[PDB]
């Protein structure tokens, strides 16, 4: 449930309440440009940023209450045609203006209200890059080209590709940075660090920046909309003031400027091309457009490459599965055959541990909890219904196995025969990796993942239940 | 199975054998630009188009056997780095050159051989950005397609821009059109599998752009025609400048099309369709502008998928409401026949059908346009022969030979048995397909309708699924 903004008696945005901050309505913009609001039908200017007077070369009451018909005689008709009444806030029209200098007009309609962003403005890298992304072999190499290309175009100090995991937590899957900067490659950060409110907004509008992290915001006058005495939804405005709670996060990293392009796959915020500069840095509108193209070109290509990887992954697993089933038919001893490192039942499910259980007894393979602990676990496994069991934290699902986290935090089991006398049981180790900020957010991520293992890829869980069925036939 | 090309004693490309034409190897290019081939490792120039001598300002033996290291001193290193050995033919590098004028260098590697396309180069500003957002904020596939054809026409200034959508059976349809005032409309017309051969489809899935800048211009062969590396024909498949098939050039000339262009719309490794473009006079799109089309080609390739799947979602959502409104009256049922014949329920409109046979309580009724009295008896007698609860077809005339005569009233079929066995059953029926307005457009439209003899509109899978849901619901109405 949202809070009111700071300008409507709303509360302090602390670190404990920040998931409720109304970030779509700061009623203020960044000072590198200027903002007007106007009535959708009449084109009557209603609101205005304080600096807008100066950005344009007209006096602060002369602009207010004026028509866009008069102000933008050439643009106003074509503008209005480009944005129908009732069309979505996602739809943006851009044109350039020739003024006393060159200005980049960016427009979008939030129903009744038109919003107008002004910024100052004036070869084949993108085309070559598009083809590079397409002819990349896998998601990792795709991500590398993405971060690399974005850095070559912008000249940012750091360009990460931040990938969201199923549990809303993030990971830097790729990085392209300046020589002599500390690497975030591989680091992971919690759900908390990018709130749901921001995620949801980043799914609608696929670009936002923070041109200077220490610059003061420029409020709107009036702050509230004369139409509806309601706060002006700047959610889909580039110039929107960035959250002060997040600006602080960036300042504590020594980030002078920020930028992030949303990578959206099938109406789902898959990730961000996240960018940092160590000094303030305003990307030109003409160049940001290039990023937005990549943002969508990547949004396609992620999906194509990622699904093609998952395909080739399970294809490895079918071959591995069928090589087990080969030796499982020609079986001298059920335990001997599966313990065999040539078969590698650990490597099929990529596991730190494994319990083979057959003929009224059990063996281990690899790193596994102590002798009595396994007996307790196998005793517990019989309690479960169905042929297949699964978890990313057996410590939770089974409280008495909290102590067994280090050797076996994550679990994937299957019963060979029905009932758990004869069964295979994969086990994975507890996960581990290498005040406000990323030092703390990395630590607090690992704190969120206490007694948590790497989760099981669905292809592994499916192939497990295939192997479950195959090994019943080995009897 | 491919034929050899015309330059290796290969046969005449007739209209009956053309699905075998080796269109990836014409060993010739269009004269609006020039082409070099070079060795991948050494950069040694191997092949050359005849006009290349003149396009560059160097003599026809001076260029041959020369290094690219010498010829393109600044580009050759960056070029070579951009295209690794063993990288795919899809990957293209572009740069501009400053020569005695401006040239547009386009490069791609086919394994051992580098291929280099030269075109002359040097409006508009935010048209693409605005257009990208327009495509995104379009409400449906139809409106998306309209913005696409419209935008492409605004950028290029083509005489006609169609969006040609492939159907499941490889046949095409012009789902949208943006054309010049005073030109004959192809909007709605459909064309067979034959008119875009499998060889071309497959090539158009790999490389997402090809043109025909002048339909009556002569091709410019390569010298040597065969590759000095492997005495093998030079695979120009992924070259813009590749000579268009003469069999297709004839198709365009018989439409009065002077220039052509088409961008592939690929969805999930599948050739979904083409943004097809025509100009009535010859017209060479600038490289810098074609790039813009290629962006749209991919921006659309995403957006098609998003809009098309979101339409299919909202479609089946209509069908759940319709289904549940039937199941409402099916529980509160005075008479099984009376309730379903009711036009308020509209069992025709659920499956969008020209006919319907209601069969219950040892007898049958019709609704809408349906074959004669004895014909239905023969059909229902036949329906009992089929296994499973559900039956389906786009041509019952084929599946059931004795119902060939029944095509006009009922060419397409979707049936379901209420109880198990076909005593009690619902049977939707669709009319034979038809539409309104010796090689070209108006033969290919006629020959399409000839391919669709005794064929109805096919059943959308959402309709077939909802049919089998309704099948289960109406068993519970007993
Ligand atoms: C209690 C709330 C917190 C909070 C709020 C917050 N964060 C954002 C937006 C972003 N946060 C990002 C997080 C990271 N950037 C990094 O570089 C790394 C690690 C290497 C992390 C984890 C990112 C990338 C964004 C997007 C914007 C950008 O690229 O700068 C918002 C929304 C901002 C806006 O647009 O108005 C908010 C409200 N962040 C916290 O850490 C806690 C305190
Ligand atoms: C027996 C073989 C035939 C044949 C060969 C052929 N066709 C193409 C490429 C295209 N054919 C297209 C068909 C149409 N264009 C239209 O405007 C309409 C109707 C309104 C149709 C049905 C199209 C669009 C293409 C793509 C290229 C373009 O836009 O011009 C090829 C491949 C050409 C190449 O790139 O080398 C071939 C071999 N076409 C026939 O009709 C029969 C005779």
């Amino acid at each position: 449930p949202f809070f009111p903004p700071l300008y409507l008696g709303g509360p302090e945005i602390t670190t404990e309440n920040c998931e409720r901050e109304p970030i779509h309505i700061p009623g203020s913009i960044q000072p590198h440009g200027a903002l007007l609001t106007a009535d959708g039908h009449s084109g009557e200017v209603l609101q205005m940023s304080l600096n807008a007077a100066t950005f344009l070369g007209q006096e602060p009451t002369v602009l207010r209450g004026q028509t866009l018909a008069a102000l933008l005689p050439e643009q106003w008709p074509a503008l209005q045609a480009a944005l129908p009444p009732g069309c979505p806030d996602a739809l943006q029209y851009r044109a350039t203006l020739d003024w006393p200098g060159h200005l980049s007009l960016t427009v979008h309609r939030v129903g009744e209200l038109l919003i107008l962003e002004f910024e100052p403005t004036e070869p084949h890298a993108l085309r070559n890059a598009m083809f590079a992304l397409e002819s990349a072999p896998n998601l990792r190499a795709l991500a590398e080209v993405a971060t690399q290309t974005v850095r070559e175009l912008t000249g940012f100090d750091r360009v990460m590709l931040y990938k969201f995991a199923p549990d809303a937590t993030g990971e830097v899957i790729a990085e392209a940075r300046r020589e002599g900067l500390h690497a975030f490659l591989g680091h992971r950060f919690p759900a908390s660090d990018i709130p749901a409110q921001a995620r949801a907004l980043y799914t609608r509008h696929l670009l936002r920046l923070t041109a200077d992290t220490r610059a003061a915001a420029v409020p709107l006058d009036p702050v509230l909309n004369p139409q509806t005495n309601a706060p002006t939804p700047l959610g889909g405005a580039v110039l929107r003031a960035t959250s002060p709670m997040h600006m602080q996060f960036l300042r504590n990293m020594g980030v002078g400027s920020s930028l992030s392009v949303s990578v959206v796959v099938g109406g789902q915020l898959w990730g961000l091309i996240a960018c940092h500069h160590q000094t303030p840095y305003v990307l030109p509108p003409d160049l940001r457009t290039t990023l937005e193209y990549l943002g969508r070109l990547l949004s396609l290509q992620v999906q194509v490459k990622e699904a093609a990887d998952v395909a080739a992954f399970r294809q490895s697993l079918r071959e591995h599965h069928a090589r087990v089933a080969l030796a499982a038919a020609h079986s001298l001893s059920p335990h001997d055959t599966l313990s065999d490192p040539a078969l590698d039942l650990l490597g099929l499910m990529r596991a730190g541990g494994l319990i083979l259980r057959f003929e009224g007894r059990w063996q281990t393979l690899g790193e596994v909890p102590p002798a009595p602990a396994v007996d307790a676990l196998l005793a517990w496994l019989e309690t479960q219904p169905g042929a297949l069991v699964q978890t990313d934290a057996l410590g939770q699902l089974w409280p008495a196995g909290a102590d067994l986290a280090p050797s076996a935090a994550g679990l994937l089991a299957i019963s060979v025969g029905e009932g758990w006398s004869e069964c295979l049981v994969w086990l994975r180790p507890e996960l581990r990796l290498e005040d406000l900020g990323p030092r703390h957010s990395f630590d607090t991520y690992l704190e969120e993942k206490r007694g948590y293992a790497e989760p099981w890829h669905p292809g592994e869980i499916e192939e497990a239940q295939d192997l479950r069925d195959t090994l019943t036939g080995a009897l």
